[PDB]
């Protein structure tokens, strides 16, 4: 394609990146001024525009913008200092981002689907440009981190993970679809708020709501195939698990919030274990919260403790909930299924610090998006019955943090292990060690388990794959790491990360002949890397040639 | 048109103020969200966005940002409150954006042609989306303002230019086109500049720089025709005269800086005149600069007091100028052809305030781009042989205002008529009355000049169009408007007094014989009103229809 | 899409068939005639077109242009009446198109790569509109049917068989690519001839030749996948041959004269023991021709004979051979490896009738392309010691012919069995029974493996594909079918047929895993129906709906 | 504009007197056969188109 319609598609623009002999050739000579640069250049001028911002809000609009105008540019930049700005274009920024996303809101992005188009999504697919999708990342914004019922405004979630995809994992932008289910909100001050922009009417449920969720699958995998991989993200409680419990054996997919969440959380207890020198079948496990992220980890922490040798109802045993109504025991009132396969035999208690003081777990996971739940006392407590307590303070964003790193390591006397999904700082302990908090998120599994996914083409993901990739993220936690206080690898090698588990989720998948791309590469890493993205521009120069001269000669 | 490309078209995209209807049609059903609303809803988010920005420089990115998304809301917004966005638009912010023009780039505006594309300019016209363009504004960016060479960077001014050709003119915006004339640039500041866009090369001048220069003519002209008006803008002294005499009569053009400036510095004395009770040919004016301005400016009223009856040369005996070297008296060192016709009989002088006290003027005009130059001193002698003083600080942007507002008013004990380049806020006086200060600068004047010539295809303008253009501007100036101290109509207005310029020129064009356009339109007015731009979005539905049943049927 | 360019896109084009309403939707309302009809309608006027016709090729011209105007009304028509219409855009016609492709040429129809173009492959594809390739026939036109070397006039083949793709097999036309590998040649007549529109030059061969290959199917699998079938067409013995065997394995790909016509002639050989009341290891074999065809339909007549129960050597020892050097024996001079598989000990012969007398075989096959090489004698002796003989004149075009059906059924006195590779009209002998000559012909072959390996994706094409499919035909020979003198199905059921190949090679497919298309369907027969072409123009109106009139407000 | 496009505008069609580089430039090198010919070259071939026709609504048609 060419001309000044090339300046507008952000897949090919390259602004003033662009050779003279491109622009000539591209019909653009004159639409850029005379000057000549290459991506740092670019990337310079965009930090000197970044630096100058001061407001996070104005930072995400700024890259937002960027990602709008120049895809190349808008990777190279977060790549450039993953540290600093994923906490823009993912948690905490993000979740601001979705909160005011009516008045940050530009350039459109993604594809809405609306209940009211339903036996129409066959249709709206042919709307999106890109006829070859291979990842979507969708949510109906019902469980906007731990913000609640964004709805239409929860769109800015997808677009974020995405972009990790892209900048964490190496999955090419161009072939994925981030995608926004609007059947309604519930949220009263939303259908007040002059700026939403998504439908003004309370939620659909029921049996609408299902055919809705039906159809959308049965139309992308007919478009784009039966191994396009389906990632749900921030969807409520019931729908998430039910949904998930419906396709996962049908189509390609898996849902971020439930199994990604469980994932890089035994990932850090399982790093967790070279610390406090023992077998993860030896630790008592307290969850703040019994959802989503809470029944998906107390699955895995399962499966990893039968993995040592346990049974399964030796390891069940030593995972306790607590949801908004108390304890979760046996016998007890308001309890799902779900939930009674954790439900043991005790009295009942609302207090967490008396639930603290009498479980005396080895492991505080908060899951509840409940401000600072994890309390001096609490911490205090966990510090007297623990040599090295591990505190998990997994909600976000970061208003939404069981506790800060500060508090965690001030409370424990700095003997505390601590991991959260939103960010913090390091904190130099008065001994005048310096401890680097490690992000348990998502972000540390779905980009490998994508890049892995669509590599190999894995037809469905059991929960297997997780656990293996729990194992793939721990593996790659040096002994430096360790004794920063890391649970995690830093993540500026993310991408080393991301590579090594999509790698070894490939073997697993042609082993158990679970794969669909063949013939099977010779050497699965070199394969995979030759399929990750690249930062660098292309040539929009002709391949011109020569012919001999005979055989060019014009009758 | 098609597909996503319609929302990437600014000229397009309506938003989300497309039916669904348009959007289904348009293929584009799932790329906007799920909700419609129409321009008033529109501009409110876009004003909430403005609202919460600190810096004018940020103002100007997001308006500048609006443009290039969807040109009917930007417009919608524009004359929503001209008074409130034509600062941030135009003068001073346009200024200050030149200035940082590196930095606030996002999408490239406008035709950059370059000193080493001389040769090939017709190709490049044809790089650009459209092939009918009936103005243009071009700059080669040596004189921006009262600021200077700011080469390349000067691209902001064609651009502000064109807004209001639009905003105040009802010219349609996708007929003009702003051209930048890079052949380099003499500021060593820019030249050392890691963000200047422009040639990195000091300006060529010379036989190469006219050959430039009347390539472009040719090849625009040959493009889009000989109606095509090419409007100067911001070119140095020397340059500026010499390009206006030698396309003035074989082109559609004329220079915005020397007739326009000219056009309104009359039509605001003219309006003066009715409160200072006199004849133009009892003023005697002083002029601190004796540049483009100057000179423009005294040529016309040197036409307007011949009008009144005197004598051309009684007329330019009445006129004063003062340059870098001091006043212009005859016989003096370094005087040009031009500057030598305003030179009297007189004893050299350099002090301001002596050169004041000695002529003793009753108008006073400022262009010169000096800081402060019309001291208390200054104000003060003048209102102390002048019951009523005219004070015109022309100078721009407004760092450059001879003296503002309050300090006129102030230091005249209220007796002094102001009014300037750049815009100052209401003034209220001790004796409790609020005086509106008005604003001269070619904005009164090119955008209706353009709808004029354009209407009618004027073949060429002379200095006759801008001394009618300059009565017709003060004939729209109220008594009531007099009482408050403008010597414009207010800004809010600025549209109809447009329609009325473009109007008066067009009878004269068809008086005259210079006209174009045929047949004539039996009535100017209602030819003209219909021939302005609208604000108002189109549908994009197709036109569908039935035929009677017969000659329908499908055999 | 939309605009006139509709109308200039065959695969879109509808014509006077588009709706009023598709019209103005279009933005082609104006560019068509007040009228309006359906494919019955058109089809009536290109009939009345061919009808006006007085030459095979201005008619093969007119059903050309019909192809590059209207995709679906060309099938339609084609499709209308088979039987009628093959003849003209295949054999026999398309022989004498390929003869005359200079003087019939129009529009480019296929892809021209060049021997000059080696290392740009991958780049040329990339002008082909479509992305999205699944099958391939390529040529180099060394051996066009058999009238030799046609150089690039040899694009007549792969176009004519790619229609039958879809006319006879019910392959999508947009998803297969003609191609034309043009290395030069060495037909001296077309290197003079001034309409030839190949490269003027002797063929390329050796290393560069081998090159032009690898990077042929490199490319277009890489391109395009390693599913996509190549099925490689009208090429020389030597170049035959090895290419078959060297990429067999590698790619999904087949040659259609050594595999094709061995499927073919093996099924009207399984047809006809029903008439000869006996088994296929009691037959003798003699060819006439020791090629691709020969060698090929050998090979499948030997692994038909072990399938009986006959042991591998025992069944080669029933076929016999001729080439230009006479009967293949051993110790005889120049032999190929492949030729002295079948060289027998027996005194060396070059006189056909001789050798007929002398080997006195019970089935005579013909593909040496020469003339009338069964001469009365020859056909009088074969109907002398066998009562009933099967006598197949395989080579074409029709002036190729060993013999016409006439001939056959005259000198054999009724009791020959014949088949042909081009048409010959019904027969009615002496006794005033009417024969029906069946034409075994590759049509009855790749359109069915196409269907069948695209449908399931079947990694590579063994022998044994071929085989069954041989199976597959002669099952759909009826007892009436064989009464009326026809070993093949009738030609109007030739989408039934290749239906039947398709479904029998995805069961297998399936069965030994060698499919690729996942997850496998539960009615094989039902998917494979529901991706045929169809040849009913769709509906180019937008997909317009409503949404509840309180979600469609507009703000 | 490019691409097969510009084969079937009959303004912008120059047929296979469209330069080698010409189609590398306007992505259709390969969508031509591999000759090249000037205007008279391609006159002759209509000439011959003419010739053989025996009905002047045929000569018409071509
Ligand atoms: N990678 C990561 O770091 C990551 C990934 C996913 C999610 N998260 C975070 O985890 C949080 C929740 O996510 P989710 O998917 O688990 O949501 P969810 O399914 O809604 O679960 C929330 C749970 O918290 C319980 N709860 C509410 N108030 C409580 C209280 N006062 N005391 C104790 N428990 C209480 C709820 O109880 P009931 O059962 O009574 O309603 C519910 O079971 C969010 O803030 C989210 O951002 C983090
Ligand atoms: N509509 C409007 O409000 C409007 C329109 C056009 C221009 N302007 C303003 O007018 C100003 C000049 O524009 P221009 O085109 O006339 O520029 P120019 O051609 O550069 O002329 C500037 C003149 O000022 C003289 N000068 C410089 N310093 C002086 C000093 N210290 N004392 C006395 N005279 C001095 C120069 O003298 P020499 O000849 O000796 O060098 C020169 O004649 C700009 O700031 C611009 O913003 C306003
Ligand atoms: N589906 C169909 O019905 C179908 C499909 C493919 C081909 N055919 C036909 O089969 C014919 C041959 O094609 P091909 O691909 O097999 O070509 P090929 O590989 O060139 O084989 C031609 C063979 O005929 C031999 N030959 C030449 N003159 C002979 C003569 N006077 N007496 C006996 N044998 C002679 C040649 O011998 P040497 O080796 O000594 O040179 C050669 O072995 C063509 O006419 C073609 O149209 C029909
Ligand atoms: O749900 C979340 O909070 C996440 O995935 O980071
Ligand atoms: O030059 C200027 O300042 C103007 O034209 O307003
Ligand atoms: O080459 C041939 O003759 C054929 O394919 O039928
Ligand atoms: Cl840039
Ligand atoms: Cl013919
Ligand atoms: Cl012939
Ligand atoms: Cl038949
Ligand atoms: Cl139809
Ligand atoms: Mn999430
Ligand atoms: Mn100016
Ligand atoms: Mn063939
Ligand atoms: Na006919
Ligand atoms: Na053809
Ligand atoms: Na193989
Ligand atoms: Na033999
Ligand atoms: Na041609």
């Amino acid at each position: 394609k060419k001309g000044y319609e090339v300046l507008r598609d952000p897949h090919l623009n390259k602004g003033m990146a662009f050779t003279l002999e491109e622009r000539q050739q591209l019909n653009i000579h004159g639409l850029l001024p005379p000057c000549f640069l290459g991506q740092d250049a670019q990337v310079y001028s965009i930090l000197k525009n970044f630096e100058r911002l001061t407001s996070d809000l104005d930072r995400y609009i700024l890259l937002m913008s960027l990602q709008d105008r120049n895809e190349k540019l808008f990777y190279k930049v977060l790549t450039s200092d993953i540290e600093r700005f994923m906490p823009i274009v993912y948690t905490p920024t993000v979740g601001l981002a979705c909160q005011h996303y009516g008045l940050a809101f530009r350039r459109p992005r993604g594809l809405f689907i609306t209940i009211h188009d339903r036996g129409h999504i066959a249709t709206m697919l042919q709307s999106w440009p890109e006829s070859v999708i291979k990842a979507i990342v969708v949510t109906d914004g019902e469980r906007i981190l731990g913000l609640g019922d964004l709805g239409c405004y929860g769109m800015g979630i997808p677009v974020g993970k995405l972009a990790l995809y892209t900048a964490c994992g190496g999955v090419k932008p161009h072939q994925c679809l981030p995608v926004m289910l609007d059947v309604g909100t519930d949220n009263e001050t939303l259908l007040k708020d002059p700026l939403y922009i998504g439908l003004r009417h309370k939620r659909i449920r029921g049996q609408a709501y299902d055919d809705l969720l039906d159809e959308f699958m049965e139309a992308v995998t007919s478009r784009y195939g039966m191994n396009c991989l389906i990632q749900f993200e921030d969807f409520a409680n019931a729908n998430a698990f039910r949904l998930l419990h419906k396709y996962r054996n049908k189509y390609c997919t898996f849902n971020d919030d439930i199994q990604g969440t469980a994932s890089v959380a035994v990932a850090g207890l399982l790093a967790a274990l070279r610390i406090t020198k023992n077998r993860l079948s030896d630790h008592t496990v307290l969850f703040q919260g019994a959802g989503e992220a809470a029944l998906g980890i107390a699955n895995l922490i399962v499966m990893a403790m039968q993995k040592e040798g346990v049974s399964k109802e030796e390891a069940i045993k030593r995972i306790w909930m607590v949801d908004s109504k108390g304890l979760i025991v046996k016998g007890r009132a308001s309890l799902t299924p779900e939930k009674e396969h954790f439900a043991h035999e005790h009295c009942e208690m609302k207090n967490l610090e008396d639930i603290v003081k009498d479980i005396k777990p080895t492991v505080l996971i908060g899951v509840a998006a409940i401000g600072g739940a994890f309390t001096q006392q609490i911490l205090q407590d966990m510090a007297a019955f623990n040599k090295r307590p591990i505190i998990f303070a997994l909600s976000n964003p970061t208003s939404k943090a069981e506790c800060t790193a500060e508090q965690l390591y001030k409370y424990t006397e700095g003997r505390g292990i601590f991991a959260s999904g939103s960010p913090f700082d390091p904190v130099t302990l008065p001994s005048g060690q310096t401890l680097y908090p490690g992000q348990g998120n998502n972000s540390y599994v779905f980009p490998g388990v994508a890049l892995g996914v669509i590599s190999c083409g894995l037809k469905h993901i059991g929960d297997d794959v997780f656990l293996t990739t729990a194992e793939v993220i721990a593996q790659e936690v040096s002994e430096e790491n360790l004794q920063e206080g890391r649970l995690y690898p830093p993540l500026v090698t993310i991408q080393q990360v991301s590579l090594k588990i999509a790698v070894r989720i490939a073997k697993e998948a042609y082993r158990n002949n679970t794969a669909s791309t063949y013939p099977q590469p010779e050497d699965l890493e070199a394969f995979i890397r030759s399929q990750v993205y690249s930062t660098d521009y292309n040539c929009f120069v002709a391949d011109s040639y020569t012919w001999p001269e005979e055989a060019m000669k014009v009758k």
